[PDB]
């Protein structure tokens, strides 16, 4: 199977890994660069031990590919995995006082379609400034495969201090060999119970979108880690999902032709064969 | 042995790796991520299977920290190496007809002290303005070792079309952890006979260099590949190296402290025990 990786990668960071301090006060054990590859062909990397909310992880890449950085836009689909870090509270304890709740800043959607761009509130026009490494990735799949530059970036230097939490997604980078499309991701830090989980389906998504819209076969999908931790207070519960047997990864389908990733709905994708393991419970590290 | 991963990578790019094209018109064998694990303590990654160029290294380095660009001033220490992408010709074919040989525009050095800055022309006075990741990275981990966010981060999709050849490596990250100091790189393209042993040291050396104005250990330096290819007229030369026994990796000190990452020169380091395979010619891909 393919969930192997992932557990393992859990077994490891509990038997090896080292205590470590962060910002949360919440504790951690870590371990530095990790790399796991996971298949996507004729199979979702949607893992079965666990039961994933597989409707934020749809909504929040239809959220990003917008643009959007509202946490509340999210937050009225039903999708509150934002809600948190663009709260009142949260945004006054970083110094962004004057904001309006849910006012992420400068982050994924806005990097993603907008790099140059200079920010200056969440609801601003930044259409036709900035530039689009989402589009300019695709016209480079379709028109030259070989390049070794079809990068897209998330990690703006300059606007760090505006972010109300900076991209754990860093950098992601495409490959095309033989009709088939690959796709590598760099995550500086993964919070291995929550996010992590979620941060797999979502890249596997973008790759099958995108090979879609350019007509190929989605291929590999690489994940690259940093600092890798696993919080304390998941131990127990991790610990519980490593005694479940996986069940066969789902498959996702596209029913309808659409050739502009703009025009992707939510109705256009469809999961099947997910029989996961019950739900797993765990607290969010603020 | 360390240097056995190397090997091994060659090895496997040469019996698993694929056909591919590129822009040098060149041939190439590649394979998409890869990542090797180099330990740093107590040894510096200076290949023995071949001899290294460490002078070019010392002195590139030291290149970048200086925020150079003109590839006359490396070349004026009698490191050629980049010369080749600074050239009348190189530079006219990119429709850069009307700057002066050696600009090599916005990269390394000035992404890492400059990056927000405005570049025009490799002589101009860039001091104060844009942001220094360098520096930033350096006061981290002195005031806040456990941050999941020392990022230094060469891909400035911005400039990119001003960039006479782009980062290979474009961005790694420090992680610290019971007083020594640990490095990964992401690097999007690789010459696996050429640039990739001179990167190895480059950043083993570099973390060297940080552990010591921080003084802490050094850890791992942990390299992780994008296009790990092997230009085709290289394969004779490689298939040699192979056969070579490795000999123990060299030692390398400091021998003077200096607490400023500006104040080092060629002469405060110095390597101990490399007794090295004789030199292996391989022509360069432009
Ligand atoms: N510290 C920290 N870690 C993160 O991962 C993170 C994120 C990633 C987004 C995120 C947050 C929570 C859940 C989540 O809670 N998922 C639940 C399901 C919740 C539900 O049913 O709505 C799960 O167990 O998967 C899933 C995804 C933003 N800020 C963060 N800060
Ligand atoms: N296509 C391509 N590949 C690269 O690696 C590259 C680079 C990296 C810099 C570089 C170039 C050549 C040699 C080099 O020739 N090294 C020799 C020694 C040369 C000497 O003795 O001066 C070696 O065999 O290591 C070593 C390093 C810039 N532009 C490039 N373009
Ligand atoms: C950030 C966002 C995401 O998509 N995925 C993640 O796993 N995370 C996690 C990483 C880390 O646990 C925390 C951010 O903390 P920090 O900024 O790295 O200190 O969220
Ligand atoms: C680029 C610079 C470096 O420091 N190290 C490298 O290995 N290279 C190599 C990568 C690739 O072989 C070539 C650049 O080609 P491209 O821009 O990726 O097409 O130089």
């Amino acid at each position: 199977h393919g969930e192997l990786q992932y557990l393992g990668q859990i077994q490891h960071i509990l038997r090896c890994g080292v205590e470590k301090d962060d910002r949360t006060g919440t504790g951690t054990l870590s371990v530095f660069g990790m790399q796991a590859r996971y298949s996507l062909r004729d199979e979702f990397p949607l893992l079965t031990t666990k039961r994933v909310f597989w409707k934020g992880v749809l909504e929040e890449l239809l959220w990003f590919i917008k643009g959007s950085t509202n946490a509340k836009e999210l937050s009225s689909k039903g999708v509150k995995i934002w809600d948190a870090n663009g709260s009142r509270d949260f945004l006054d304890s970083l110094g962004f006082s004057t904001r309006e709740e849910g006012d992420l800043g400068p982050v994924y959607g806005f990097q993603w379609r907008h790099f140059g761009a200079e920010y200056r509130d969440m609801e601003s026009d930044y259409s036709g400034q900035g530039v689009d490494q989402l589009q300019r990735v695709i016209d480079t799949i379709k028109t030259n495969p070989d390049d070794r530059r079809i990068i897209m970036c998330a990690w703006n230097p300059r606007d760090l201090p505006l972010m109300a939490l900076p991209p754990c997604h860093a950098l992601c980078q495409f490959y095309v060999v033989n009709s088939e499309l690959s796709c590598q991701l760099y995550q500086r830090s993964g919070d291995m119970g929550l996010g992590v989980p979620f941060n797999i389906a979502s890249y596997a998504l973008l790759t099958y979108m995108i090979a879609h819209i350019t007509g190929l076969k989605p291929g590999d999908f690489i994940h690259t880690l940093g600092d890798a931790h696993i919080y304390l207070n998941h131990i127990e519960p991790l610990k519980i999902q490593l005694q479940r047997e996986p069940r066969p990864f789902p498959k996702l389908r596209i029913l309808r032709k659409v050739e502009k990733i703009d025009d992707f709905k939510a109705e256009d994708f469809q999961i099947e064969g997910y029989n996961p393991h019950p739900t797993i419970k765990m607290e969010m590290a603020v």
